[PDB]
């Protein structure tokens, strides 16, 4: 039977868990009854010892079972995410904000996950006067209408405000930082999941390979949680229930190698300018991130219904995401997206 | 610029900190500063990286700096401690305790650094209290003690008030932590000698270093059947520690007669169990819990002549085994107990 000496005494002996360890944990911790102390030993010792997709698997099952659901039937089965763990350190423009637009734009239903934060990505939906902060029926409605929606983390989990507050008094990087992306309270299949922790990334991908969904988790070797323009990205391709692990090289597809501070960002409104530009069709560096991040996302989505040939379903991907911009889509999306939350009034 | 992400960064990234970032923690967790979740955080990773005899150091003299001492000049510059991690999961007899008690009757002055059980079923507080002997004393009046019966008892919660929050974390958390290593390097009293069992395979090697930057005669002991104490089931390992310096060594008692025994035989149980072990120990009972007994003993009294060290290691073990059993056989034991009890309760 279960208790915290004898789950953190095998994690500080560096073993991994027994089946249903971590799950006991994470209801501990969900239901309130974990001490912030037991919580902070439990987060520190799985990270030090090094989760497996096993473990973070049951973290983010249970974490899903006391999520809020979107209502029955309204999220398309071909749904993707675009997100990543963020903790980079780096402080780019929200490139998986900006990328979820033009992918909606495209025609691929997009629902994303998220919080408050210079400038994270629900804060810049805000400046540019997204409504953020919408309950299960009204991001079901903005899906449908829309063809976006985006899920207020604190909103869908209330339940996890314990370990939340544990982290924030913790500060250092925890296993609990994989778990966004994995518990997305839509479900959708298919996704773009960025990962700031180069060996996490592996374990997120085992994670995704054993609900068998379609994702391409991935980690820019100039270690950003995103795919870069600056260096080649490290890719796991999941679907079919296996991990493919991959080097990709944009260089392949003509972009030029851009730098690191080409791509920085700002607080909310020098950040909603930037997308605002992106989606007005300006050309560059943040451009060329998009546009790849957007094409991965597609990607992905893809594999959902094929499997098709990796270097063509990428340039179809970006011939898509190019297409979403310059047609005026991703731009028309985002004012449409705009105009479905002024409406609940 | 110290901070907990910075410093817990640093040991989740398994590296050893930088010169005063343990004692820049210790110091806010024993001033209250440090959040629960920033004590526990800080306990396992330390555990986990490995913590260095650099960072105990710092952890203990910190903790040490915020301790009730003893008035100047009450503690013999001789005075030996006998005291473990606890920690080995074997549930024995009270080994230290009873150990204390031969030595001071042999005639050394013992300061003993102690508490209750954390995961057995009688630690040598409650052993102690089981007596009849006044564990709750503060320190003019544990001074006394020692001047008065040669032996006196400092409880660790009564000298070290500001330990309380890293404690409730320990209880709360439950795993051992570097913080179990703390209890025996911070006696309130700092006898410059002690027996320092280690239940700890790893680490007891860190609680030597500590030692050996004090000015400092111990021997740090690991039974190699996982005892906090000198075993007789088969070897021990032993860290002497002397002028600043540390010598290992495999240790075997069967190269002074003893036979082996089994952990069995050594198990204890309630206070009132191991309450009765005690006096049946002290009143001349034959029997491996004796053995245990007059060995580790002797090991205090080899650890007290290294502080004035003419003896050589093999006829300073001959001499603390005889002071051992005599203070036994002579009844000497039996009536320092008793005199012990009787201080007490004159008030
Ligand atoms: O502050 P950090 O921990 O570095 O994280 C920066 C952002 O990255 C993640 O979001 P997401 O990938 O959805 O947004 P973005 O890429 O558009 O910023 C995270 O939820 C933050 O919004
Ligand atoms: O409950 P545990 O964690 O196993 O610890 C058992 C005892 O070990 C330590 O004492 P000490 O060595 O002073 O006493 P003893 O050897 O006489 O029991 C500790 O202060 C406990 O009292
Ligand atoms: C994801 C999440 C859920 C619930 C509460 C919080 C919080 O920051 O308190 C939070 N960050
Ligand atoms: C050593 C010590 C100091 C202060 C409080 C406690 C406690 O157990 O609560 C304790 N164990
Ligand atoms: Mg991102
Ligand atoms: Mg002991
Ligand atoms: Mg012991």
């Amino acid at each position: 039977v279960p208790s915290w000496p004898q789950i953190l005494g095998r994690l500080t002996d560096n073993r991994d868990l027994a089946r249903g360890q971590a799950a006991w944990a994470m209801d501990q911790i969900m239901t309130g009854n974990a001490r912030p102390a037991q919580i902070a030993a439990f987060a520190v010792a799985m990270t030090m010892k090094a989760p497996t997709a096993d473990e973070v698997g049951e973290l983010a099952g249970v974490m899903l079972s006391h999520a809020h659901p979107l209502p029955a039937d309204t999220v398309p089965d071909d749904a993707v995410d675009v997100v990543g763990t963020g903790g980079d350190g780096v402080n780019t423009v929200n490139l998986s904000t900006m990328a979820a637009i033009v992918v909606a734009a495209a025609g691929v239903p997009v629902v994303k996950h998220g919080n408050r934060a210079l400038s994270g990505g629900a804060d810049t939906l805000e400046a540019l006067g997204v409504r953020i902060d919408l309950g299960p029926d009204l991001v079901a409605r903005s899906l449908a209408e829309v063809g976006i929606g985006f899920c207020f983390a604190p909103r869908f989990h209330p339940s996890y405000r314990h370990a939340a507050a544990v982290r924030r008094e913790i500060g250092v990087p925890t296993v609990f930082n994989l778990l966004g992306p994995l518990t997305n309270p839509a479900r959708p299949r298919a996704g773009l999941i960025g990962c700031a922790f180069a060996d996490l990334a592996e374990v997120m991908a085992g994670v995704f390979a054993a609900r068998r969904s379609s994702v391409l988790v991935v980690h820019g070797d100039d270690g950003l949680d995103e795919l870069t323009t600056t260096t080649t990205s490290t890719i796991w391709r999941v679907a079919a229930g296996s991990v493919d692990k991959l080097t990709f090289d944009p260089a392949g597809f003509g972009f030029a190698r851009a730098q690191l501070d080409q791509l920085a960002g700002g607080d909310a409104q020098a950040n909603a300018a930037a997308v605002r530009a992106v989606l007005g069709g300006a050309r560059g560096p943040v451009r060329d991130a998009v546009v790849l991040n957007a094409a991965g996302a597609i990607v992905a989505h893809a594999g959902l219904s094929s499997r098709a040939e990796w270097l063509p379903a990428w340039e179809e991907g970006l011939r898509r995401a190019s297409a979403a911009i310059d047609t005026g889509a991703a731009e028309q999306l985002l004012a449409r997206w705009v105009r479905f939350g002024r409406q609940i009034l």
